């Protein structure tokens, strides 16, 4: 470790990675932090999902997931127990225990909200999807153009789909994927269109799929290396990033403090770009520790003097959730071409099809699996190959349908015991509702409780807004109703459901961009600067100032590469040396 | 990868681990084969509990642990789910869904059985404890002189211990451990002694502590490297070994066959030694698919010519669990040389002690802990300190006792939502049975069925035997109630129960070992050589052949070395080239 | 009315307890029932007054889509009919 | 019916119930049996059911009269976590 580098990036994740990818790429000095360890195997940050083990035991990796999610803000908790021995010792009081955040309320919460500290931060585990923002959800780039606008935006998700390996084909040949998205396409009348999810992943054979992660858009190897002689990046896993030093004049950063958690010592290191892409949440925290907007709980009396948005505004979608059974006459339709003559297991039975037949209704790759299926797997009662991949839908956020939607099957909610209902036939169905940004709505931190870190506590002031947010989320979960009963009726134990508010991890807002600190109530600048100063970035989905549904990281990277484009225009690499 | 090495090992866990540190020491030429992929960061197979994240928020391993057990043996799911909409497809019989193996009879499972495919093996999860075995539970070395049996088996565990870094006072100073202990060590009358569980791990600082692993054994860094310029060394992650070649007199292992699960392609290694150390269940699948033993259901109108023990006198331990919460009377001792006056929160509360007055029962620096924390936290209701770790206490198997014990916290069972009750309070009591090896207990591989890597289907046929160690189990169970009791009253949520047997993982005698192939009804000798074959070892707790309660592995180890002084005696290395 | 045989496994009993090696007629279960055609939550009550004793009380009248005819070939005399009744 | 064991946290003025009942197709192999062999706790012939709801009209409308009490409820309010539909 250098004590000077020319760029310092606080954080491994997918977003941090866009700006090593582009300013290594560029010949800067580049040093990067994280609070988390190299988790993913050798291939730095890459995502955990990608071995050939899970593939084999997709049912496992819900666990995985759940086991770097560690909750943000838990209340003093209040469950009675008193079916304790008489000589147990039992407390008078609900006192504060087990981590719980004596500042929350249990009922402004988003209690679901979590975070992940391990190098690649959550594109470890995360479930792939990008789609695009269209403009209903989406910032401005430039103001008063709206084709400016757009041609802005398509040039940056135009390359980060390519940082991230997107693609909408992967799953093209699933018989699942088919029946569901056949169904529902044939059922919306023209109105609402249906494709696969798009998905950073690259199928590599008919049963695994590489996923996309922090590691496909920057390998995290430290350089010079054989394969770059002239770039220069250092990792620095396990440690903590903790304060940003400004000048007087807030119009400079001058320092970061570290903290090496192994040694426990603490340093300071100098770069001429600071870069924090320590997520939504911890992007804020280090920021209030750095002294922006206002340590304690808020107060109106005295509102901050240092970007007084900072942790206002904040955003998080509403979820709702539930799986279904595939039809009868859906399951029907998948042998619709075949002739099937007896009883399966007698020495009669046979299935068989017409290769070519105009009348038929799938072409014959689908009949030569379903029939081979079918003779082969007598025992079986299903016309679905046991490796048929999974169903990848959705129809994108539109007005008429102002939510995002997966009809799919993700790794989370597994659950703990096996599925007694056949898993060709589940299809799992989120819907994501976007959410009007308010200034009541806050992320603070308590000048008195710490983290596990010993840095300020975070704490939430949240409720879904009353009007539009709230009327479409409950919209959004009568149309889940709605079009999953076109494919199935609802499997027991994943009735519809709204998930635990924050569970979701779309937070957003918490660092908020827009054009004029003041009059947009925001924090960074369309190059994600923090107003004010020369030198200070942040990236990440807590820029998104907007209410969106669609998945947001994408469109945190597409701001990330215009914010590096900006640094690349201002700031000069230092001599190889 | 070349394709002849002196030594082929298979299986990457702490087992073929000794053998790579005890063989690549010796300067023999090395592969090492793993079916799993490099997971634990860049120390190859080490603990995924040493990350700095998952010892501040140790309720979340758990997860971590069931995100990498994956069932040896699901039976056909039979559980009516009559709530389905009417257009769900609906089944017509209970057939074989999800992985489940029709070969099963579910009364007569290991349900618990699981299997951790990843480098390392299971030490990348494992709780640590590693206790000798005394004579009752163990198997003879030397036959006829009880004397030299107990000189060579110090002489292996002492070696064992110094591989694992085991060690008893990585504990000593936390309050909750020296309660518990304490209070047990006065309550049996002399007659069971109470001591630190040993534990294969390092403490590093007040709230860290190293665990160990496959890597604290063998780093499996591939050499020549700069540290080891002269040794040779070359692991190989995500390759299947699938089956050894006989030749036809059954007197040598004449190769390998692997499957590279990245490429698809198959190949065949030539090795002097071959070394199974694929786990209990796997060496045994590894060997019926290679022809011995007997594939398919077993029959005793035809047993098999070669290994005819191979797959019989399984034992599994019986495993009760349950939680208490920590009497009042205990958290009273902890402050019992404080004077306490006031009320807490109040402006005259205080807590003093006199420092080495011989009326304390504590020394000065626990009541420093507690006078510290009560004074600090008058908050909090509690005297025990926030971070004081873990109890880790047991009463090691006696013939008076025959089980063994864990009164401690382990990782495992936290479940997925916050305890109500203070974490300080509460203590894991877990005790273990030995199982007498029986000849109608098996372990068995499908000629049909295949598992999810095209190999055949284990199957158990298993029930505890009904005489002594039923009896004992349920002694054993009573003795867990009576003991639990002296320290608190059961946590509600974790009452005192049978865990579903397997689940404790510390299956054996999948391919025993014995001084006599026909007469001690056995697999391997005491060198873990396969009885005819002059270069196949089998290592691993499938090589114990006795009823034991105490946690194999450090057992399997010390064979493991045994048996490597046995092949440094019996084959040259090739020369460096 | 019919409780099919249970097939849920219990394998977390105490070694000394007695263990079922198949899942045998138990607990008033019917050996006739298929569990998977069955009407499970299908309920008798026997008490003076019979489930009257217990019920809802909602009694609406059936429209002509949902009613059995009491006369055949008019629906006039068919609906003045169930209106008296 | 349907209050169950423990006590609501959510208030009971709050609290709405929907039942949505559908209507079934007479079908031949709907069957209600008894026994030969077995008998009930009163030596009477065992009920037994055979019984699926038939796959066409009864089905559809049914999945339908679901789908409507979704729609129709969230008029009123937000479904009660531990009674989803
Ligand atoms: C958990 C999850 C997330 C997820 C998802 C499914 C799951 C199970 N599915 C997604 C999807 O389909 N589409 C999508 O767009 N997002 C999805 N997500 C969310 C997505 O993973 C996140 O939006 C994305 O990863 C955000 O990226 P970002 O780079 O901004 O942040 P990060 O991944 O959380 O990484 C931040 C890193 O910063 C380190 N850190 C935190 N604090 C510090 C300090 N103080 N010092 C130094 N480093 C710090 C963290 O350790 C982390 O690695
Ligand atoms: C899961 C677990 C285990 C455990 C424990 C707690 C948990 C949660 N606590 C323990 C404890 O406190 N004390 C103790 O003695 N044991 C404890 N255990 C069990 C312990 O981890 C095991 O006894 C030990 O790891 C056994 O070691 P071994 O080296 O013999 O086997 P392994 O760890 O299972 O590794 C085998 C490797 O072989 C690879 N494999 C399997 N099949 C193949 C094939 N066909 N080809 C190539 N490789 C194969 C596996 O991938 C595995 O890595
Ligand atoms: C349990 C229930 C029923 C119910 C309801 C809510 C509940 C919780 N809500 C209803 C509603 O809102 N509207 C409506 O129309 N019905 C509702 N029900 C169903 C309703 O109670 C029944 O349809 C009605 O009670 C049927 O009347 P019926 O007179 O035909 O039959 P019964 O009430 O079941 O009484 C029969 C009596 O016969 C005796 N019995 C049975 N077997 C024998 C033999 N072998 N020998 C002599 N006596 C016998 C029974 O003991 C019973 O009392």
């Amino acid at each position: 470790m250098d004590i000077k580098y020319d760029v310092v990036i606080v954080g491994s994740g997918p977003i941090g990675c866009t700006y090593a990818r582009e300013l290594v790429g560029a010949g800067y000095k580049v040093a990067m932090f994280d609070i988390g360890e190299i988790d993913s195997g050798l291939k730095i940050g890459a995502h955990k999902k990608n071995t050939v083990e899970y593939q084999k035991n997709i049912d496992k990796f819900v666990n995985v997931i759940q086991g770097q999610l560690m909750s943000v803000s838990v209340p003093v908790n209040t469950l009675v127990v008193d079916t304790l021995s008489p000589t147990s010792w039992q407390a008078s009081t609900f006192f504060v225990r087990n981590g719980s955040n004596p500042e929350q309320d249990p009922l402004r919460n988003l209690s679901g909200q979590a975070v992940t500290r391990v190098v690649g931060g959550m594109s470890t585990h995360w479930t792939c999807a990008t789609p695009r923002f269209d403009r209903e959800q989406r910032p401005l780039l430039v103001k008063d153009d709206a084709d400016a606008d757009d041609a802005e935006w398509d040039r940056l998700y135009t390359k980060a789909e390519s940082y991230f390996q997107t693609g909408t084909d992967q799953f093209k040949e699933s018989i699942r994927h088919n029946l569901v998205l056949n169904k529902l396409a044939e059922e919306y009348k023209g109105q609402r269109d249906f494709q696969q999810i798009p998905l950073a992943a690259t199928r590599r054979s008919p049963t695994f799929v590489e996923w996309s992660s922090a590691n496909t858009v920057f390998d995290l190897q430290n350089r010079p290396n054989t394969d770059a002689p002239e770039e220069r990046f250092n990792l620095f896993p396990a440690v903590a990033c903790e304060r940003v030093v400004r000048n007087a004049l807030n119009s400079e950063i001058e320092s970061l403090h570290i903290h090496d958690l192994i040694s426990g010592d603490r340093f300071e290191i100098k770069a001429d770009v600071y870069v924090l892409t320590a997520g939504a949440v911890h992007n804020t925290q280090l920021l209030v520790n750095s002294g922006f907007g206002q340590l304690g709980r808020p107060n109106p009396t005295n509102p901050p003097e240092l970007l007084p948005s900072l942790g206002s505004y904040i955003t998080e979608q509403s979820l709702v959730f539930c799986q279904t059974v595939m039809s009868t006459e859906l399951i029907d339709s998948v042998k619709s071409d075949m002739t099937i003559r007896g009883t399966p297991g007698e020495l009669t039975y046979s299935v068989t099809y017409t290769p070519g037949a105009s009348t038929n209704k799938h072409p014959d790759w689908w009949n030569e699996k379903v029939k081979n299926h079918m003779m082969q797997h007598q025992e079986d009662p299903l016309p679905i190959p046991f490796e048929d991949p999974e169903p990848q839908v959705t129809t994108l956020f539109q007005p008429s349908h102002p939510w995002h939607t997966q009809i799919h099957r993700d790794a989370f909610s597994y659950g703990a015991v096996q599925q007694s209902i056949d898993s060709r036939l589940i299809v799992d169905w989120r819907f994501f509702g976007r959410t009007e940004p308010k200034e009541e709505n806050k992320l603070w931190f308590s000048d008195k409780i710490t983290d596990a870190y010993n840095m300020p506590q975070p704490t939430f002031d949240f409720r879904f807004p009353a009007g539009r947010t709230s009327k479409e989320a409950e919209d959004m979960m009568t149309d889940m109703c709605v079009m999953s009963a076109k494919i199935g009726g609802f499997l027991p134990g994943s009735l519809p459901q709204f998930m635990k508010p924050g569970l979701v991890l779309h937070l957003g807002g918490t660092h908020r961009m827009g054009f004029d600190e003041k009059e947009d109530n925001c924090c960074v600048n369309t190059d994600s600067r923090v107003f004010g100063f020369k030198n200070l970035f942040l990236g990440g989905c807590g820029n998104i100032p907007t209410a969106y549904g669609a998945n947001p990281t994408l469109t945190a990277m597409s701001l990330a590469i215009k914010s590096c484009e900006y640094i690349k225009q201002n700031f000069t690499p230092s001599p190889f040396t």
